[PDB]
């Protein structure tokens, strides 16, 4: 099922942040993409602090004790639930992903404290229903009550014919008012020749990406209310103290962005 022999994004990712889930064709396309950008492991590694600070203001700040996470990606410490769960002990997380790497993995995803709940199912977010009508979710979550829908490091590798906008709102339909919605969108803006570069290397090896503007990262969020600062470089989100240390704009190609569905 693994098919080690091609390079697969969340294994390139994991590759570069440090971790040791990945084959050589995921190490030779994470080598030749930082030959054309130098700081793509700033950028991955910040993309994944990001997250860390996303999660904790929304099961610190919001409230919120459920999460659904989509495109999960290799189990890397502290994940999602460990961060939600050391916050508020009875959190639920569903994980989802379709690479099968990931299910190997799925023992950390599922070690939860004994107050809270965690599941994991293997979707495709092009099929809503799978994931909303996964058993594994309907015995994890309330869909009654908030959940913090996470989006995180994936929705570039959906391509417009499939309607990335149309995929997230579908997903957020069903969960009720004051649940939230956390995307990071990768973006050229801000290195257009490096990161243009490495999205054909990404081409050149059957994963196509779809970059895009701050304009089409708003598309995302209309009717739904913005935590400030809004939609910016995931690195200018909340940061901490040390958060952009030795950081140029050129070197991070995400946006991050949080917001509360009315």
């Amino acid at each position: 099922r693994i098919d080690t022999e091609s390079a697969h994004s969340a294994r390139i990712y994991d590759y570069i942040i440090g971790g040791k889930d990945y084959y050589p064709a995921d190490k030779e396309a994470g080598d030749a993409m930082s030959r054309e950008w130098p700081a793509l492991p700033v950028h991955m590694r910040a993309n994944r602090d990001w997250m860390n600070r996303a999660v904790a203001h929304l099961a610190k700040e919001a409230g919120i004790r459920q999460f659904l996470d989509i495109g999960t990606g290799i189990p890397t410490s502290p994940n999602l639930h460990e961060i939600a769960q050391s916050v508020a002990p009875e959190s639920r997380v569903v994980y989802v992903d379709n690479d099968p790497i990931v299910l190997t993995l799925s023992q950390g995803l599922l070690a939860s404290t004994p107050e809270g709940r965690t599941a994991y199912v293997e979707a495709d977010m092009l099929d809503p229903a799978s994931i909303l009508d996964a058993p594994e979710l309907r015995d994890t979550l309330d869909l009654t009550r908030p959940v913090a829908l996470t989006v995180i490091a994936i929705v570039h590798f959906v391509l417009d014919e499939d309607d990335a906008v149309g995929i997230v709102r579908r997903l957020l339909e069903p969960l009720p008012s004051g649940s939230y919605l956390a995307m990071s969108i990768g973006t050229a803006e801000f290195a257009p020749q490096e990161v243009g570069r490495v999205a054909r290397e990404y081409a050149a090896r059957n994963m196509p990406m779809r970059l895009r503007t701050h304009a089409e990262a708003e598309e995302f969020f209309e009717g739904l209310e913005l935590v400030e600062p809004g939609i910016v470089q995931v690195h200018k989100w909340h940061p901490d103290a040390a958060t952009a240390d030795g950081i140029r704009d050129e070197d991070i190609a995400m946006y991050g962005a949080v917001a509360r569905k009315p």
